[PDB]
């Protein structure tokens, strides 16, 4: 229960040595140790040395590390599909504010019979094979994500998704509310899964967007574009694993990704627009503009300036299904020293954002498939948000004393 993370600030490293070993010689007093957090907020013009421990647990050990003078921009980023592992988010239950968002996600879906807390519950290794119980809690578990971070007063500078991760963004935007959000990963899922579509197949290539557009076979098409030299296409099975096979034996990186048969983002997911934007039209009603912060991957820059672009609608959620997933140039747009986490229930883009953006930019995962405790890991990364210079009290995370 008591693990906690203790952040501290200084003028010297040592200044900050000597705060986080007092606190782990009281690692028992809450009040303590709440009251040290209080204190830590202090400017690195006045302290530039921070550091921070994760009281209990196992890879506890101290991080210091002078703090840069400059504003540091927030970034969140959303991940998308494939994320999805068993026995996601149960370690972060144990934070009150995480699972009060849970239960109001089940909420949401008491109707359609699921609860997200019992598929994150459940000891069946194929639970998440289902395309409705995978996207609805990616979706929820993003949510509760957004939820601890704002509960620290964390508001974000700006926001890209990737794929379903756009759904997580409008609520982080607030173009969404919780209900909407968690509802619109539902039927996207749901709309999928009773359409019985041809066998399709998606693979990671090596190659570049204009590269794959050439020299794609008819019926594939590039889909994710990840970075400069990655991009994910997709298209019917056959054709997909043939070309994969042709690049390996070639030398060209070109990894399969499961993807539950289905061809994303490509043509396949045509026959899917009319029943979704049906139901989404339903959820969404009344549909509020999306932020100048929140960069579109489901529509090209140059058409920015958009009524589908204008707000998160029932509409702009359907392009996004059909939509190649524009990420890569939405990642352009990140400026010089931003600070980056990676909001999914496991940080699968950390290797591109790192490519897609510069040693400058610090990248921060929040949870880790299959980790030991993602509470630890979750804290731990918090503590780097400290580092880097964002004021996270996580006090707010934990009950009050």
């Amino acid at each position: 229960q008591s693990m906690r993370l203790l952040r501290a600030s200084g003028r010297t490293p040592e200044a900050v040595q000597k705060l986080l070993e007092q606190g782990l010689r009281h690692s028992q007093d809450l009040a303590f140790l709440s009251m040290l957090n209080d204190i830590a907020a202090v400017p690195a013009t006045a302290m530039p040395f921070r550091g921070y421990a994760v009281l209990g647990g196992e890879r506890g050990g101290p991080e210091v590390q002078q703090v840069p003078a400059g504003e540091r921009p927030l970034w969140f980023i959303c991940s998308g599909m494939g994320t999805q592992w068993r026995g996601m988010g149960l370690s972060l239950m144990r934070l009150d504010r995480f699972r009060d968002s849970i239960l109001r996600s089940d909420e949401a879906v008491k109707p359609f019979g699921l609860k997200v807390s019992q598929l994150l519950l459940s000891t069946d290794e194929s639970t998440f094979d289902d395309i409705v119980h995978s996207f609805v809690s990616l979706t929820a578990i993003q949510i509760g994500l957004i939820d601890l971070l704002s509960c620290m007063g964390l508001r974000p500078d700006g926001i890209v998704g990737h794929s379903l991760g756009e759904v997580a963004c409008g609520y982080a935007d607030g173009c969404l509310s919780q209900e909407e959000a968690v509802l619109a990963a539902y039927w996207r899922g749901q709309c999928i899964k009773e359409a019985h579509l041809p066998p399709g197949a998606m693979a990671a290539v090596g190659l570049s967007w204009e590269e794959c557009k050439q020299r794609c076979p008819p019926g594939v098409v590039p889909a994710c574009h990840n970075s400069k030299d990655t991009v994910t296409i997709s298209g019917p099975q056959a054709p997909v694993f043939e070309f994969v096979e042709q690049l390996r034996k070639e030398g060209v990186f070109a990894k399969e990704v499961r993807t539950g048969g289905m061809a994303f983002h490509s043509y396949f997911m045509e026959a899917i627009a009319p029943p979704l934007l049906q139901e989404l039209k339903k959820v969404i009603r009344e549909p509020k503009p999306r932020s100048a912060r929140w960069l579109s991957t489901s529509i090209p820059e140059a058409q920015w300036h958009s009524s589908l672009a204008r707000t998160s609608s029932a509409e702009y959620n359907v392009n996004n299904l059909v939509s190649p997933v524009l990420f890569q140039e939405a990642l352009w747009h990140v400026p010089e020293h931003a600070v980056v986490l990676e909001i999914a229930p496991h940080a699968l883009l950390q290797a591109v954002l790192k490519r897609g953006l510069k040693p400058s930019c610090t990248i921060i995962p929040l949870m880790k498939k299959d980790h030991r405790d993602n509470l630890e890991f979750f804290l731990a990364g918090i503590g780097r948000l400290h580092l880097s210079g964002i004021d996270a009290n996580p006090n707010a995370l934990f009950p009050p004393v």
